């Protein structure tokens, strides 16, 4: 099945915009992939940067995830990053979301051989 990892970069990543481009970003980016398959995830973001800026997080600033665990990293530099919150206009499957654009530090949870990503956190 995917992996920890590849489910990160399904999730998070988009390396391939420097920021959302319009409203409609995270209804577009939600749907394709497939995060309102069997429900509407309410919360989610998308990093606009490269994967090799993303998977070096894992080795900056160590901080406890908002949970308690001790294998998160905040990284030292601020990102692009656009939230995508779901509306109360949502109703599955029509799922629909806010997109909001920012640059913030962001904050990961990392696992494994190589120690890449795996949980997105938080923004800071």
């Amino acid at each position: 099945k995917e992996t920890a990892a590849a489910k990160f970069e399904r999730q998070h990543m988009d390396s391939s915009t420097s920021a959302a481009s319009s409203s409609n970003y995270c209804n577009q980016m939600m749907k394709s992939r497939n995060l309102t398959k069997d429900r509407c995830k309410p919360v989610n973001t998308f990093v606009h940067e490269s994967l090799a800026d993303v998977q070096a997080v894992c080795s900056q600033k160590n901080v406890a995830c908002k949970n308690g665990q001790t294998n998160c990293y905040q990284s030292y530099s601020t990102m692009s990053i656009t939230d995508c919150r779901e509306t109360g206009s949502s109703k599955y499957p029509n799922c629909a979301y806010k997109t909001t654009q920012a640059n913030k530090h962001i904050i990961v949870a990392c696992e494994g051989n190589p120690y890449v990503p795996v949980h997105f956190d938080a923004s800071v």
